[PDB]
């Protein structure tokens, strides 16, 4: 609805607003069965040997599933075990009876909320019954018939219904029992609609996740559990979005460098804080991947996995980067290559030595040259920018961006003691580094003084 | 054909010759079109029961996609916004009439080139008609036998005709709208030829895409767009190869590392410039991660998006890594580990502390056990190098190699003053840290010859 | 079993123990075929229609594949060519008389070791035959009847046997040839345990693979190779486990920093060496990308392509950290964020700043509130931890676990002479350059008390 952008001239980067949060912070766990028939021989035409041929089919996908049974800075966030709370849920479904509890509490009901021993209740879905169908819709026919079909429907039918068996089957064959993204094999968009709607959350939580069931599938996993008592049991995890409707911010940086003529005499620095930002519970979670993040319109799906947890003081970094309540974190280096950053709504362009650096119209062509430096183009007019032999299309969302003009902080650095190689560094360390150079030259000219007599 | 590789023993680098570019520089985008039946609901035996099955698989398809509808040195790179180009033909879909311009336009032809109202003119197709197979074909058949098949032909028929909206929807929604590869469900092989053949490019480029149709597949995104009068639409963003038959060469480069028996007594140094190199415009555009690229046999498909444009100076580095026009990129550290890089024809062998590499043959075993330091041997004779615990196969792509003798650069530099933490590090930024180590030295040891006094 | 875990309070560190080895060292190539009919024109009903539309799938399958066939310490690791192996096994097919010779040894037993023109013998194995189908049983069908099926299973006779050959073009169509994991179409699970049982391996080789097949097929490819006389040939390049039952740890890290109240006055230290670790001839394989490895209870499937070989005494940065036999790696910083690494039997979690840092249960809730500093907590009676705005599930693994008690060795570093940007560090690295701050002290004080008169 309402996006805007702002490009910061003196420290080559853009921050977009206008965003709402869906981040996800916790995980739901339902199971979800399948009623297998218990077939092993049979008894038994062209119609007779399509079905005997499904039913090994079947046989073999059952088989498969008991052998499946047994047997920048993003350095700075901890470890997670994705899915240590579905595999969880899912060694009490080993225990004795609590198959046969959820057999139970499904006999009639395709929906029903189950405690397990351990006192967790979950919701459980059964999604498939191949066990009536085979065992009192298939087989009395072949009794009946003598080994004979004669309705052709009844292979099309078997092998409509035995083909979400075989396609689950096939998914945990080849991920190790473990899927992601949740396919519609394993949940149909119904059956994770009617899932939403028994989630023990809010209405504006069963709203979002319902308007976006193809991020909650992104979201989610599919655990392979047990198979037995006539029972195929599989976990899905689904996420929790306990943070919803906060603003959240993108900043996008690009290498800032002097532009000296001579080669091997510039110096640059970058923000290195780039990433999607949310207002989560009086502080900011940080997202410095925020390509792990997922935009639907201006939402943002964002995983707290994925996050640093931040003072809402992070963002004097857009205000002022030499501001004294948070130390804003760069990086320092000597290499001047060019580059672009797509924003939301425009474009951050480094560009640097002899380097073509153009921003382009559908219509018009080329309508601006940049110079050496870093300098920034809004989408309005623009459709592609080109640094060197790169051709990069702009976002065409509607938005308002505004250029803050301003003095590349780096022209306030002296070259000559300037730390050019610092990676996990920050406004404050560089200056302490600056500082113990400068110290140096001062007692090495102090004693330079005493020794002149 | 035509494949080289020199090895520098100086330098522990390789390179590899004689491939021809083909590098995605721009995109095309294409609409492609599915015909939908507006059905509601129905007015009705076996047959017609997997009719109405079929007729809900259907439904939900159209349902679920109305609901998607609205809802080393790679750090250096830049960022872009891979489907800008999709997305912004994508929006213009959605504006009044646009939807009903290109029904109009491909109501008797497949393929038709339409001109949206902001002046881009698009090829869109029409891949597949289920509003005539439906409401001529099936729906009347139902009314003239009072709901009854009879053909059960008519059912599998239907079943065909379905199967590809099933599998489009299914991809869709576990991709939220966004798909890559593009996948022969979105376009089958002889509608990408045809797209192909029909696209305002050269007959070079329309026989390269036509021959490597499986990596077009892998350099292309499918947008799910809009579901609306009777039409299905989704985007098809297909690679532009701006840039062909330029030579290419990959830079292959492992650690250098001194010999010496005393543990933590020995300097590294390992060049981080390795990556796929294309002559592109004058300059040369620069891969980091040659892994991105794909080749098959000798042709090299990159995208510029993962790409630097340097000058074709920085091939000077595998010519005389000291040379004055370039300055040479390294890494420095103090971390002499044993490791193998592959290359085109043949394998770098880093060999250090008591650590047994060897290269094999299928015929005699063991053919050379490497000495301390970094060697190589080609693909002739040999096919696995092993260092340490783990064997590598080498590539058995014929070719000439070439072993170009010389002391190793690490010998050449002062241990005492190396600067040995360096990572985004060059040739001459290595020198300038010695010379400020050494000036240091110079200015203590003057001190102490004037204070002798 | 037996798994057990070790928390270093005095290095903020954990090793996981008890699980057994599973290493992938090296590769066994086969060649897997299907036979085709060389059908062109057909000299033809709904139930005939069915067939041609299905021979026209049959024959765009076999034209795309014909197509098809021309046209922390992860920085430290080697390169490999994953599929040389494979790919040379390919080349060797295309040279005159390999096919012909697979087709004869074929002829009438489903697999047979065949001897390739450079003395490899190979294992091979025909999965299916449509010429047989094709040839013999659908077109003589046609012949007899003049343009008439009559029987529409025979329709669906052919749709089975077809659908194998059309999913597997499908794959190698989106997957330019290589694919990764090898699905159930390109070798079903009974192929797969045939071709295992007739592999040149051990016994414990075979059943380690038949137990987890789901592991085999993420760790083989499956190349697209030749299609030419009948025959459709592609290479199954399977791992081989010449490491198993051999001793594996995980060793889990997080930063280690000191508490005082004085923002900007602390320091850190992280050992970098996390990953896994495996007993292999006399030394030890170590993973540092964990992530790369596959866990199925205490079992670890590992690749030797992602390890380093290093020295046992590697494991003595466990024992003690300031071992004079092996250099310990770290990493320092001044970065003290807040996060959390769930370990196999816990959790580590570094709690810095004003962080809200506790671990949770799900009967009681907060049962720990986390001081500033490095702790850890066991999975018995812990079910979460939250470090700021993210929670984490832990495992729930059974095992049993220590916490080994000591003073965080960060204390023991003077802040003043630290140096806090290093990376690829050690504790020797870190200790020679703090031995040159204070030699650089101790001569400016030296010249200070001889500069007194
Ligand atoms: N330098 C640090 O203190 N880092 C914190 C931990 C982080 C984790 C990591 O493995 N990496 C590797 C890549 C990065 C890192 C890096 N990467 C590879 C190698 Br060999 C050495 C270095 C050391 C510092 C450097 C400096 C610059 Cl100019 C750019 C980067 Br991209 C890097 C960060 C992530 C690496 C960076
Ligand atoms: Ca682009
Ligand atoms: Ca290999
Ligand atoms: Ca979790």
């Amino acid at each position: 609805q309402n996006i805007t952008e702002e490009f910061y001239q003196s420290t080559c980067s853009a921050v977009s607003k206008g965003y709402l949060s869906a981040l996800r912070t916790g995980w739901y766990t339902s199971v979800i069965t399948i009623e297998l028939s218990n077939i092993k021989e049979n008894k038994c035409d062209a119609k007779v040997k399509l079905i005997k041929q499904e039913l090994d089919k079947y046989k073999n996908a059952v088989t498969e599933l008991q052998l499946l049974m047994q047997s920048f800075l993003g350095f700075l966030l901890g470890v997670g075990s994705a899915i240590a709370s579905g595999v969880a849920v899912c060694k009490v479904l080993h225990l004795e009876g609590e198959v046969n509890k959820i057999k139970s509490a499904l006999l009639s009901t395709n929906k029903a909320v189950v405690s397990l021993s351990n006192g967790v209740s979950v919701l459980t879905f059964k999604v498939l019954d191949l066990k009536n169908y085979i065992d009192k819709q298939l087989l009395p026919i072949l009794n009946k018939q003598s080994c004979s079909i004669s309705n052709i429907e009844t292979v099309i039918e078997f092998q409509q219904k035995n083909n979400r068996l075989l396609e689950i089957t096939r998914e945990f064959s080849v991920n190790a029992g473990v899927t992601t993204p949740v396919s519609t094999y394993m949940l149909t968009n119904s059956e994770l609609l009617s899932l939403i709607n028994d989630m023990p959350i809010t209405n504006d939580q069963k709203k979002l996740m319902s308007n976006n069931v193809q991020i909650v599938r992104q979201q989610s996993y599919s655990i392979m559990c047990i198979i037995k008592e006539e029972v195929l049991a599989y976990v899905v995890q689904l996420p929790l979005y306990g943070v919803i409707d906060t603003p959240c911010w993108k900043l996008h940086t690009s290498p800032l460098c002097t532009t000296n003529t001579k080669e091997g005499s510039n110096i640059c620095l970058t923000r290195t804080d780039r990433g999607w930002y949310c207002d989560n519970a009086g502080s900011v979670s940080f997202f410095p991947q925020a390509e792990t993040c997922k935009v639907q319109s201006n939402r943002v799906f964002c995983d707290t996995m994925n996050s640093l947890t931040l003072p809402s003081e992070v963002n004097l970094c857009n205000v002022d980067i030499f501001n004294p309540k948070y130390d804003c974190k760069i990086m320092t280096s000597k290499t001047d290559v060019s580059s672009s950053v797509i924003t939301s709504l425009g474009a951050i362009v480094s560009c640097y030595g002899k380097t073509k650096c153009t921003a382009s119209n559908k219509n018009r062509g080329i309508i601006k040259t940049f110079s050496n430096g870093c300098d920034y183009v809004s989408n309005k007019g623009v459709d592609t920018v080109s640094v060197g032999n790169t051709l990069y299309y702009v976002n065409k969302q509607e938005g308002k961006s505004l250029y803050v003009k301003g003095e590349p902080i780096i022209n306030f650095y002296d070259p000559l003691v300037f730390p050019s190689d610092e990676f996990d560094a920050s406004i404050s360390q560089v200056n302490e580094k600056i500082n113990q150079s400068l110290a140096f030259i001062r007692k090495s000219d102090e004693l330079l003084s005493a020794i002149g007599g």
